[PDB]
Order: structure tokens, then sequence, then C-alpha cells
């Protein structure tokens, strides 16, 4: 019972397996004439059928969406967006697609249509992100937030056995962190807590057959609900050391979610006792801890649970720990270098937190 | 999991025991310079102290608001705003004063800031309604949307044994129709659930002591949740039927949804079972039927749960019944003359439901 201050941004959200067929009759709605398809040149066979749809509301597919967003990208997706007379960006794909259709909003201020087929969730946050000399700069703008989800369980079928549960294990984490947020409030927490559940429920459903559409939409739910949380709430040191992975050692995204999540929640469950039993009961952990209980989600399901097994070197742990510590931010617990290291250490070699 | 759409209006909801002192701040944020404050003549001492946390800001109190919104008080209200100068109204009330500033805003789009001090849910909602030639009329336009809404418990202390009661059921009504909408969701559904569980506990911690600063909390909030499900999916049978009664009978309004609603439930049980069971839990009616629970939780707090305790003629029941019947509008279980009759014979007469 303590007070907040709860805000919920514009949203329209269309559900569904079969969904994206309603592609048109959306850009229609937003009173656009020329959308522009966006995607990952591993994607494009998806952004066609997109294009297809649109019909001759098409201006084309632009299939250079590339991992965070590089600056060059930015520009020469804008550029292409503008040389169509493009007024609305349909993004098909992940996180970087969305990313790509966040920026070309950024600088022109046309409407994206967001299509994910991650969990990601950047769909329903007002936040972006460029890569400018290496180095990720993010920001936020009402301005980027997609007018409109499109959530079609369809296209998440090949998502690939591993990024369905590492991208899965990067929404909780974005639940998880809302349900101790500085900011937290008790409806992001009711979102964040039934995200985490369907997820947990969602993973071994999906790893045991990924075409079965209600084990998908039931992920794709849990996604939404925890980008909501993300966008709503602050994240605090699993965010945080994630983006220092991902950054400076160029760590891949969701699997450093994935390994770094029990470790960043065994640091901070001393202090945080009510959230991690909410984290506990939406993952049926009983007994056990909330971050053990993810580490066997993500081992009994096949993703990485080491640092070591997605290319950080054992090396670069001691600079790793220096990074964590030198831009300071809100956490429940201090952030200290001697624990940092430690959980960095715990992290590298995949041990089972307690 | 069945396709959906989920749409909802930016919201910002300032919560907590206090929330009313910071008035001033809330009215500048929205960029207003004149707002004229809204009251009842019953709760005039309250607009006051809102009034003063104004100051310079406070273009005065109108203390004219009435049940259902008579278009004179409407007009004239818009006159004292108009000749205020006022650019912002503070409604400080419950549904009938957020009714007169819905209807201010109707007219001249200026926006509101709703100071919600019963559990109506009017606060959330894009519905207004306006009674003329003794007859109400009611239509929805995000126009009418507060911008602000403050729940301030502190406010609700003073509400009465028994509209605290009644109010409630009121907002329980709204989540228990939520939850079998024909445009129900996942998310209106989690809030609709969560309203309910919040407010059939809060009912009998406010009974035990008004002045409980938690227990009016947990039932503001309910209300909030209710009133947030009220104004995201379509109501039916018990909204309607409600409607009937109140606006062709002139039947108090928070007591006909108190009476009314187990009627309603255990109309439309057998066609949703799902829905039914998801009330059970909340209210924690074990193997008890909805209706039953709702039934006794209306009775053992000192509601009515008799339409001949607020004033029903019996004579009158044929022809709410016809009234009930004159159009046909989607319900779980189709409308019939039989069963509705014998519906209102029974909340005519306050038989608990099996
Ligand atoms: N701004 C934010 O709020 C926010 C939130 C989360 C993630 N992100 C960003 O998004 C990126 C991570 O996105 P991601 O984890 O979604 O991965 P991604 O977008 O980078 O996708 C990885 C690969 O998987 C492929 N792929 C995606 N969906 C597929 C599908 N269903 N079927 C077949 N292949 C598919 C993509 O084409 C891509 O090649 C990072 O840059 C991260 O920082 C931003
Ligand atoms: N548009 C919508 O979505 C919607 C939803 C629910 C109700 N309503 C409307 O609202 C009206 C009824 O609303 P209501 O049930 O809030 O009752 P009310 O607003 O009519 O209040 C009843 C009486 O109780 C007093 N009161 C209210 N709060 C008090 C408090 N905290 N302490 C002391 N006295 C208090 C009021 O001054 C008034 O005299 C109806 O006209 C109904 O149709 C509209
Ligand atoms: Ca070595
Ligand atoms: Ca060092
Ligand atoms: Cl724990
Ligand atoms: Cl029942």
């Amino acid at each position: 019972s303590q007070p907040f201050i709860y805000e919920a941004h514009a949203a329209r959200v269309v559900f569904g397996a079969g969904s994206s067929s309603q592609v048109a009759a959306e850009v229609e709605r937003l009173g656009a004439k020329r959308a522009l398809v966006l995607c990952t040149p591993n994607q494009q066979a998806e952004a066609e059928r997109i294009a297809d749809l649109l019909g001759p509301l098409s201006a084309g597919v632009y299939a250079g969406a590339v991992m965070h967003v590089p600056i060059e990208s930015a520009r020469d997706a804008t550029a292409r967006a503008r040389e169509a007379g493009a007024d609305c960006a349909v993004a098909v794909g992940g996180g970087s697609t969305t990313g790509l259709g966040k920026a070309i909003a950024l600088e022109t201020g046309m409407p994206i249509v967001a299509i994910p087929t991650t969990y990601a969730g950047s769909e329903v946050t007002p936040v972006y992100g460029l890569t400018e000399a290496g180095t990720k700069r993010t920001g936020r703008d009402p301005r980027v937030l997609p007018r409109t989800v499109i959530y079609d369980p369809a296209l998440t079928v090949g998502l690939p056995r591993g990024l369905s549960v590492t991208s899965a294990l990067n929404a909780i984490a974005h639940a998880a962190e809302g349900l101790y947020a500085r900011d937290a409030n008790p409806v992001m927490s009711l979102m964040a807590e039934e995200g985490i559940r369907a997820l947990a429920a969602g993973i071994p459903a999906v790893f045991n057959d990924p075409a079965d559409l209600d084990a998908r939409s039931q992920c794709l739910y849990g996604a939404w609900l925890c980008g909501t949380v993300l966008g709503g709430v602050g994240m605090a040191l699993h965010h945080k050391l994630c983006h220092t992975l991902g950054g400076s050692f160029n760590l891949p995204h969701a699997e450093t979610h994935t390994i770094v999540l029990p470790h960043a929640l065994a640091y901070n469950a001393a202090a945080v006792p009510e959230a991690m039993a909410r984290i506990r009961r939406a993952t049926g952990a009983g007994e056990q801890s909330a971050a053990a209980t993810l580490f066997d989600l993500a081992q009994r399901h096949g993703a990485p649970v080491a640092l070591r097994d997605i290319g950080m070197r054992e090396e670069d742990l001691d600079r790793a720990a220096d990074i964590a510590l030198a831009s300071p931010y809100w956490n429940p617990r201090p952030i200290e270098r001697e624990p940092i290291r430690a959980l960095l250490q715990a992290a590298y070699e995949g041990v089972r937190p307690d």
C-alpha cells in the first residue's frame, strides 16, 4: 500500500493466429497510403508476404535491419523511406527490426506498425537505440512507440528452438526487474507476474512442439505483458549488465539475458524478498529460489547457461566488472566491485545458483 | 487462445493517501491556468479544500452536480466555467460529479481532472449521460475521458456505511460482466479478477472500520480496475437491466446494481462457466455459486437485496421485463421474456440464488 503514479501509453494490439492478414486494414486505419516494410535479410520471405498483403499500399521492402541499429543503417533506411514517399513503416521481425522502425520514426515522425516475431518486447516501449562508433546510445521518445502491434503466433512458429527459449527469458527479465523497480506499481506488477507465468508455461510447451499455435500464443502474450512492464517502470542491475556485456563485448543479446538473469537475481535477492516470492510463484519454484528456477528453465530446454559458451573471454571479466561500476544507477542492493566481479565469474562458468 | 484487439487509452493515475494535495501540480501539468472545482451540494467542504489547494489556479467551486446529470445542471455549470474563464474542470465526488465534468468536457473540450470519492468507476470510461425531460440518454466519446485521475482514499473515509457496500458491488458488477464480454481479452480479465479480489476483501474491512486507509485504498484500487474493465469491454444483461430499472423506474443506482447482480449472474451462469469460476475464485466462493456468494456479500454487509426495499412496485415488473426485451443486444445466454421476468421476480423479493 505505497503511493504511485501509473501511466499507460496509448496502445492498439491485434492478437491471434492469422492476425498478420489484417495488416492492410491497420495501415488504412492510420490513414497511411505508402507503407515501407522492414526486415533483416533473413526475414525477407515474411516481409514479402506482408508486402503482398499490403498490395498497392506497399512502398516496398527494405531488408537491411541489423542488430543494435547501426546509425548508418538508420540513415540508409530513412533515406529509402523518404525516396519511396513512405508515410508508414511496418516492422516485421524481432527487436532489431522494430528498432530500425523506431529510428525511422525518430527522424520522420511516421507511424510504425510492429509485427513482432520474437519475445524482445520492444514494440511496446518508447525506448530507441542507435549504435555509433561501436557504442549503443539509447533514448526515450513517445514518437518511437509503435501505434499498432500485430501479434501473430503463426509468424513465431519458425522462431528457432534456441532463440524461442532465450528471447523468452529476455522477456521474463523485464518482468522480474519490473517487480522490484524503484517506481514499481500494482498494475505493472500484476502484468509482470502474469507475463512470467505465461512464459514459464509456454517455454516447455513450445520446446515440446514449436508448431503448437496455443503455446506460441501464450509466449507472445507473455512477451507483450513483459514488454509493457519494460515500457512503464525502471529496470536495474540485470538490464544494465546485459547492456554492458552486449555493448562492450559483442555478446549475443537474448542469450546474455538468459545467462545473466539468475545471477543478477541472486545478487539482488536479499534486498527484495517480496519480488522474489512473486517470481517464484509465477515460475512454479515451490521452495526453490527464483534464481535456481530460472536457471533450470534455461538449462532444461537447451539454452546456454555460461557466458563461456556464447563468446565471452574469461580474460575480459575484470574489465567487465570495471565497466559495470562506471555509470551509477539505482538498484535495490549497492553495486560494488567484488560482488559484481563474483556475479560475473558465476555467469561465466554457468554455476547453478543455490 | 481466441483472437482479440486490445485498445487502451493513454492514462495518468496518481494513487495514494494524500494524493489530492498534489492537485495544483496535476493541473499545471496539463497546461491549465484556471480550474473550476465541481461537486454536489453534499460535498462542498471537500471541494473547498481542493479549491484552496489550487490557490491561484482556482476558478472557484460550482456545487450543483446532480444524480444522472440533468441537462440544465450541465448547461449551468458550463456557463459558470465559461464566465469564470476556466480552462480545466476538477471533478471531486462520485459518478454524478464525474458526469457533470464529462458533460462540460463534451461541450467545450477542456480537460478534466477526476478526484473520485466513490467506487462507480466513471472516471475511467468514455461513457457520458444526460437527463432531459426526465429521461437519461447515454453516449460514448473519448473527449469525456479525464486526462488525470487522483485517487485519495482519505476522501472516501466519510463515504457512508451503506453506499460503501453498494458502490463496491456496482464496481464488482463491471468486472464480473467484463469476464464474459463478447470482446473479453486476457488483460481486461486479469484486471477484472484483480478488481473483484480487492473489493471482495475490502468490503468487510471497510465495514469493520471506515477510517482504515488501507481498507479504503484496497476498495479504490479495485474500483479503478473495475472501471477500466467497464471502459474497455462490452457489458451485457446486468448493466442493461440496471439501466432500465434506474432509468425507467427511478431506482437508486448503486442499490439497483447490488440487488440485480446475483440474478443476472444466475441467468448467465450456465453459458459462461469459466467466467463464473474466476468470479468464484476472486470472491472466495469455494463450492458456492458466484450468484449466491455475491448475494451474501451484499446481505451480510447490510445492503438491500430486494428491489421492493428500494421502491420498485411489483406491478411494474411486467413493464420492466418488456423494456428489458425491447432491443436485442448480445448476451451469452439469449434474452427471453419468461426467464427475464422470473429474474425480476427473484430480484424484486430478494430470493437468494442457489
Ligand atoms: N528498445 C527496447 O525497448 C528493446 C527491448 C528489447 C530488445 N531490444 C533490442 O532488440 C535487439 C534484440 O532483438 P531480438 O532478441 O528480438 O533479436 P533480433 O531482432 O536481433 O533477431 C535475431 C535474429 O533472429 C531472426 N528472427 C527473428 N524472429 C524470427 C522468427 N520468428 N523466425 C525466424 N527468424 C527470426 C532475425 O531475423 C535475426 O536474424 C537488441 O538490439 C536489443 O537491444 C530493444
Ligand atoms: N459513465 C459511467 O461509466 C458510469 C459508471 C458508473 C456510474 N455512473 C453514474 O454515476 C451516478 C452514480 O454514481 P455514484 O454511485 O458514485 O453516486 P453519486 O455520485 O450519485 O453519490 C451519491 C451521494 O453520495 C455522496 N458522496 C459520494 N462520495 C462521498 C464520500 N466520499 N463521502 C461522503 N459522501 C459522498 C455524493 O455527494 C452524493 O450525494 C449515476 O448517474 C450513474 O449512472 C456512470
Ligand atoms: Ca584459461
Ligand atoms: Ca579493475
Ligand atoms: Cl529467491
Ligand atoms: Cl457459479
